[PDB]
């Protein structure tokens, strides 16, 4: 593309510095002043570093424009180069240039340099085959893919970029001086045949490793190959670290962040010489038997099976509990099987629950005080004592035979677990309770049946006495028949006891009492 008639400078190149940099090109004195063609096409050079030059379009007036330097200015866009083809020569460090797409068709091209220009893509350098110095230091560049293509390169730079993989280089044998510096190398195999190197750099490089968890035996394979494939010796570890045939070990005991190691290795490949070094980072039955009760087993139920283990099997029986009826008891080893509670008495074996109770039980439910005449009915294992038997106070009195034969007058009554008790006395002083069952009570009120028969006294029976109950015993004794020798008697009353009749009699006037009716008439 070009103009026919003359036109100004500042008409054709908007950027003014890079109008400007054309004037002093063309000798020109303002950068107003006209330009032809024919002038334009005399250009084949142009030095514009640091111009602060933001665009360079018109520059497409330039069609044979061999040498291009514009370093250090405010470039982003270089379409406008596009179809300069015999461009040889292009130099744009310090800019802020991505876009490649434009140089595809500079085929030309000998020397390209874009350091400092925040790049980290770069497969269309692929379209420029013949280069034969490029120069990308300081981008962002970590894939080097492409560059393989480039076999004509003798100079190539890429240093402080963020570099990991040089495989892609393995082939360039044409290379003479190589700059990979500050980029993430930890593995120099790819560079083995590149015999015609005069300058190569290798120095501060930084590999970082993929997290592994803590540990205080902490081992690390040592990555670090040289150009034969031998591993590189640690020069230093951190952490007190030590190095074993290819690991790098740490103690660490308690905790850190991340462990590492440095590595310096002087190596040549070709006729140069290099120093490869960096550092490599690191990020990292039942029984409840504690207690002790006091436990007094229930009187009653002594009958109360004692076993070994909390079952109720008889075949596990260790005896009978009974033996220890009124004694303070401390149980320990609990349990629940089948549900019910059992206990470990100490030194004794295993039982129920419900078995053992809390104290020496003496309840009686009840001290009445009724009515009634007792005989000893065999005494043969009982006694006599204060208050039925297994009660508070309860003493004791002789045994029970100590009263057989005389008659014994109940006074009360009581009825605790195990039996009913009487209350009683003799010749009218108080004895004391017995089980009930031990006596023969001949006669109770219950066999105080009524009637309404009529009778007078026996002259014959006057001696005789009347009681207040239907037994024969002085203490019930109310008086004598003859008092009332000729009286009416009215009979309401009457009970049979010990196989002999005795009646309840009474005046029209007054109550008289009980008395055999043996001493009375109807006649
Ligand atoms: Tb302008
Ligand atoms: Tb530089
Ligand atoms: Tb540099
Ligand atoms: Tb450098
Ligand atoms: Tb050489
Ligand atoms: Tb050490
Ligand atoms: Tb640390």
């Amino acid at each position: 593309e070009t103009i026919t008639v003359s036109t100004p400078i500042k008409q054709i190149f908007p950027d003014d510095a890079f109008a400007e940099t054309i004037k002093d090109n063309l000798k020109k004195k303002s950068v107003t002043d006209a330009v032809t063609q024919n002038e334009l096409n005399s250009i084949d050079q142009i030095i514009a570093n640091n111009s602060d030059i933001k665009s360079v379009q018109g520059i497409q007036y330039l069609p044979n424009v061999t040498k291009l330097f514009l370093n250090g200015n405010k470039l982003t866009d270089i379409k406008p180069l596009t179809n300069l083809k015999n461009l040889g020569w292009l130099f744009l460090d310090e800019n802020k240039i991505k876009d490649l797409s434009s140089l595809k068709d500079l085929k030309k091209l000998k020397s390209l340099s874009l350091e400092h220009n925040g790049i980290s893509d770069i497969n269309g350098l692929v379209h420029l085959p013949q280069l034969e110095s490029l120069y990308l230091g300081n981008n962002k560049i970590t894939d080097i893919t492409v560059l393989s293509r480039l076999t004509k390169l003798d100079t190539l730079s890429l240093e402080d970029n963020q570099i990991s993989d040089i495989v892609p280089l393995a082939g360039l044998t044409k290379l003479q001086n190589l700059y990979l510096s500050k980029n993430h190398i930890s593995d120099l195999r790819a560079l083995a045949g590149l015999k015609n190197l005069d300058v190569l750099e290798l120095f501060s490089q930084e590999c970082l490793n993929k997290p592994i968890n803590h540990q205080s035996n902490l081992v690390v394979p040592n990555t670090v190959k040289n150009t034969d494939g031998s591993l590189v010796t640690p020069e230093i570890i951190s952490d007190d670290g030590d190095y074993e045939k290819p690991n790098v070990k740490w103690h660490l005991p308690e905790f850190t962040n991340e462990v590492s190691f440095i590595f310096y290795q002087p190596v040549t490949i070709g006729k140069a010489k290099a120093r490869f070094h960096g550092r490599v980072t690191q990020p990292l039955e039942t029984t409840e038997k504690t207690v002790n009760l006091t436990r007094y087993v229930k009187y009653i139920r002594g009958n109360a099976g004692i076993y070994k283990l909390p079952r109720e099997d008889n075949s596990l029986k260790q005896g009978t509990l009974a033996s220890h009826r009124c004694k303070a008891l401390t149980v320990d080893r609990e349990a629940r099987n089948g549900g019910k509670l059992w206990y470990r008495l100490k030194n004794i074996g295993w039982t129920k629950a419900e078995n053992l109770s809390l104290d020496r039980y003496d309840k009686m439910e009840y001290d009445k005080g009724v009515t009634a005449y007792a005989r000893v009915r065999n005494a043969s294992g009982n006694s006599v004592w204060t208050k039925p038997y297994n009660t508070a106070g309860a003493k004791h009195v002789n045994k029970l035979s100590v009263y057989q034969g005389k008659n014994m007058r109940i006074l009360r009554e009581a009825k605790t677990p195990i039996t009913t008790w009487y209350q009683f006395s003799i010749g009218g002083k108080v004895i004391g309770w017995v089980d009930t069952r031990a006596l023969n009570t001949f006669y109770k009120q219950s066999m105080e049946k009524p009637t309404r028969l009529t009778r007078y006294v026996s002259a014959n029976k006057a001696g005789e006495s009347y009681y207040k109950v239907p037994v024969a015993d002085n203490p019930v004794k109310r008086g004598t028949l003859a008092k009332y020798k000729n009286q009416k008697l009215i009979v309401d009353c009457q009970a049979t006891i010990e196989g002999q009749l005795w009646y309840r009699i009474r005046t029209s006037s007054t109550f008289i009492g009980w008395t055999k009716a043996a001493n009375l008439r109807a006649q």
